[PDB]
């Protein structure tokens, strides 16, 4: 029976029970988080963890947060580098929980991790079998499973590789779906578990999930020195996880979405196969199998099967003030697009679609913050579909001249449907002193 | 009893009871599998080989999961050449398995497979009686039946012709049903077992199960370089099943709608008699029967009994942005396709058809996400049998000049009718080193 | 109490059980066979034989499948020649069969087929009391009982004078109803029996139960260098039970439509009288008594009793594209043709035909996937009867000038007419070796 932090009464609890069947969820409250979906799915990924590996593995743990991964039975190697501002924390918390619980717990090997700590706080370079502060480029215990627990900013081939080379058999990535990037979209919405991300020059926009704007006067005069003409998304993506906010660069989170087969040739070549194992609105859970030798043909399609529906929309905001038109993508829960299928027949308005939307919402299905622009999406879908109908062609034939590129506005995949992008398949090439007394 | 994969609730199941009448049929989920209906088909088909073959028999599976098939009481003898990215997760899996219940069974002769796997590992050309890399071309162990687990990579006279060699009496094959290929198609449904294919030149489209697009602006420029001028159907497919990519030949796929009788000349010639024992939904499961020598006349032709319908519908799409028309297939549900038949008698428009069909939807019969093209289908097949209504001609007199051909733009095979296309029928012409260690 | 394969919920269970009042029928599947009516029917049709015939007889069983008939206590001699390619299969069964229940079932003298199969297998030309490998035409042992086990390429005839010979008391024939191809039709329908056929020129049609044709687009030029302006049956048909696709000639198969009375002068001229003495949905079983000698005058007419209604329409369709018209039959319920008789009173539209069809059909009496054809033959037929009304001529005055011919389009057999057909009734003028190692 695993125990979840979402209130009892919330709706996304049967939605988890769908997510992971062979688990008995049973919901508690000890914090109000914002985000407590999130860390349900974590937590419950972990769980399944667990049951899936072998006992008798030792257990990489990229972007470790040692606190959390302590009390599990198995043996886990934390790598957590001080690469990010939130390490410290972590570090502090794992010392608390380590000289909290060093003399009233038995079976968990506490006194391990605890003469680890000295060890690593004595010599910074030493790889204790727990507690590494290297990189996953230059860590050093051989292992034969890793997990990523919802780590984002790094290179899936190199590290992929890198590992490999360590002797990892399989590892598996829970975190947030990577398509909505792959798709090229400006601001994004997870509606479900309340984690809204979006381009750094969208930034001061109106009218999406992650904005902030100051009222103005009639001035037609601000007059900008710098001129761009391309608005264009940038490397640079903000994520806000409930009150909490991360930054992510767009070219390390769009190379997660890896094909279904792919291949590393290096000084060692080696092939893995990717699939997704669990899925629920937006939460995927990778398991990239390694293999050693140069086996098989990479097709360079990747594979995403929408159990919910997607819908990338093109809509007007006040960007900084300036009124300009970008992609938003947006998940759409299955009901809610199954029963507005008739509906989206017909040369449907934005406003009608929005009230027909809010009368189907009822106790709420999806977050109605942000359904003036799945209406919009909906509309927009209505008219391409209907200009597709009686503009019929002929068999086999185009017309180029140079040939006629006509307007898409949206992107609707339907609860059932899947998408193929093109991604590259084969890949070839690839302390402080004050802490140390903190460390006590 | 059976036990199922596929969830409680699920309708699926009641097909599956359709399917099995002899097997009962008991649902449970150990994991939430985005595709689970292919799956549970096909666990459903080797449990029917198991009780319609004789005991002591030896059983062939080519292209072998070995994983799977060990556990089964028969003397199975897996051939699993490393032709495929998948195949060294397979062999992983299978020395888990070995090594996780070498002792702890007894009346499955796992000793065998593990020291049959020793010496596969010693010998790369060794041929064990239950494992080998040998690829049917160039297998060597006698049997007697042949079992193919969904092989889509393979020409079937040149394997069923080198198998017959070896002497099996029959081989079954479970899998897609072919019928949607030899019509000549660029897009699949299967809706049940959320499973889409989709041409290579189409894979950018919009409006199908399996595409994916890009927004764009209003740019009447992109100028290919490159101008086909001719929208056919190409060898490369690629099939989508829950979140998993498989790359298929369309030769080698469509080679497998066999005729009813057929006979393999050679060294040695065969007769052979294929019939589709179990259909359901799309999967199908046949039975080529193996007969030495030379008797009875091939008429050359193959049947497809549809139990529910089937609609190749003409439908428009921007594939990479430009306007073409191109064919889809869809199978749709019996109840849906015999509730909408007088309707189905009127000049019918598509809106019209859309919202009766999405009324008769209500728990969903049939998957909502793909009734724009079957109400599109259903509105182009009135009209052709419109037009067809005042169009009569005299009896025995055609209109040739040089004749006219008149449009058929959807093909709608009822519930209960039978398909025959022409088909050949007089078939003529006919490791590495780290994965050793990884044996262990 | 006869035991039958079609499911229970099924409403053929209802029609058996009118088929076969003297038995009672208990229904469960033991196989999802596509075509279940037809093989029930066959069961229902054996067991009927094995009551009504003397114990003390001996059975030729033409055209025989070996192991169906072997497990029956009455002694058989099956004549199985190797003149198809189902033959080799059904000799597979017969050995597994055999080998399967020599020494676990005592009183069905088993070892005597055990011991005539080694005989033959030695002796290819030796005459067992339990199998032959001769056709009918030259088999050997004098009998008193024959059975046609859906026997249809054969002449009735001389198959009945060479049998005759031998001194065959009384044969029955089990299998399709052949009125509909003494009617000169080019597509058939038997619902109940999910059987379709079709002739070989019209395989390429869009709606009939039997069609398979392509999309295309507007190009009215294939310009066909063989032009034959002529659209009459031919002697090749096509049958597609179930999945299973049959070829039959059309004279072989109209042969069978014996008269009432008929006689065969030789060198020895018998008398024999044919009736029908089980009749269900077009599935009929013929029973023609031997009698030496000259006996009586011939009429030279077949009736045949139409239990349900029978349908012949005038139907266009895409013939490969090109429009013909033609002619195909159809059996409908007696219930659906009674209800439907005060509407065939008026002028009435196909199209409300159709309507009022399906509005009849409800659990479905007949299937729905053909009644596009039911409805314009009704319509047609009320037409002819119309026209028919107003248009009465004068007591015993014909016209003629060379007569006029006014136009006939359907022909509607009502559900209690009988139908009457000038047929001949004068009949005057009448294994390898690898297989030899396989009977093991
Ligand atoms: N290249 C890299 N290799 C290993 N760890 C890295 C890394 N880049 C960043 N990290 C670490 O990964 C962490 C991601 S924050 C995620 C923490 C934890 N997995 C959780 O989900 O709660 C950061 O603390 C950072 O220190
Ligand atoms: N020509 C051939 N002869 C024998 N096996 C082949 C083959 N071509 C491909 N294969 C094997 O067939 C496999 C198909 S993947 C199918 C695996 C398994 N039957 C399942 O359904 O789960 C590949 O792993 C490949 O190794
Ligand atoms: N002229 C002939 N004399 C005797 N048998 C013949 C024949 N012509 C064809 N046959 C046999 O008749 C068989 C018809 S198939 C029918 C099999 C069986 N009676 C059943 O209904 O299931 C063929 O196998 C063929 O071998
Ligand atoms: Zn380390
Ligand atoms: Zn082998
Ligand atoms: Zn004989």
């Amino acid at each position: 029976p695993v125990y979840v932090d979402i209130d009892a009464d919330s709706a996304f609890l049967k939605a988890l029970q769908r997510a992971y069947p062979m688990f008995e969820v049973e919901p508690r409250q000890v914090t109000p988080n914002d985000h407590a979906n999130a860390r349900a799915f974590s937590h419950l990924a972990i769980k399944l963890i667990e049951q899936e590996i072998d006992p008798d593995s030792t257990i990489l743990d990229i972007g470790s947060a040692p606190a959390r991964r302590m009390m599990s039975d198995r043996k886990y190697h934390c790598v957590c580098p001080m690469r990010s501002a939130e390490d410290p924390e972590r570090l502090a918390n794992y010392a608390r929980k380590l000289a909290s619980a060093a003399g009233k717990v038995l079976d968990r090997n506490i006194s391990g991790k605890i003469g680890d700590l000295q060890a690593v706080m004595a010599v910074p370079d030493t790889e204790t079998p727990t507690f590494c502060l290297h990189t996953d480029v230059s860590c050093r215990q051989r292992a034969d499973v890793a997990i990523y627990q919802d780590v984002y900013a790094v290179h899936a081939p190199t590290s992929l590789y890198h590992q490999a080379i360590k002797g990892v058999r399989l590892a598996y990535w829970v975190g947030f779906d990577t398509t909505p990037f792959m798709y090229n979209a400006m601001a994004g919405a997870y509606p479900s578990y309340s984690t809204n991300w979006a381009d750094e020059q969208v930034l001061k926009a109106k009218n999406i999930g992650l904005c902030s704007t100051d009222l103005t006067e009639g001035r037609r005069g601000k007059l900008s020195i710098m001129r761009g003409k391309k608005l264009e998304p940038c490397d640079r993506v903000l994520f806000s996880v409930g009150s909490t906010l991360y930054p992510e660069s767009r070219k390390l989170l769009k190379s997660w979405h890896l094909p279904s087969v792919f291949h590393l040739k290096g000084k060692l070549s080696f092939t893995c196969r990717c699939d997704t194992v669990v899925s629920c609105e937006g939460y995927v859970v990778k398991r990239i199998t390694m293999s050693p030798g140069l086996y098989g043909k990479t097709t360079g399609y990747a594979v995403t099967h929408h159990a919910d529906g997607f819908l990338m929309c093109k809509t007007t905001d006040t960007v900084d003030g300036e009124r300009v038109s970008f992609s938003v993508c947006t998940y759409v829960p299955a009901t809610i697009c199954d029963q507005m299928t008739g509906i989206l027949a017909t040369e449907v308005t934005p406003e009608d679609a929005q009230k027909l939307l809010v009368g189907l919402n009822q106790t709420n299905t999806m977050k109605n913050y942000m359904i003036p622009v799945v209406a919009q999406a909906f509309s927009k879908w209505a008219k391409e579909c209907r200009k597709d109908m009686e503009d019929e062609k002929l068999l086999g034939v185009r017309e180029r001249t140079a040939f006629k590129k006509q307007k898409t506005h949206t992107v609707y995949k339907r609860p059932d449907t899947q998408s193929i992008q093109k991604v590259q398949a084969e890949f070839d090439s690839f302390l402080s002193i004050p802490l140390r007394t903190r460390i006590k």
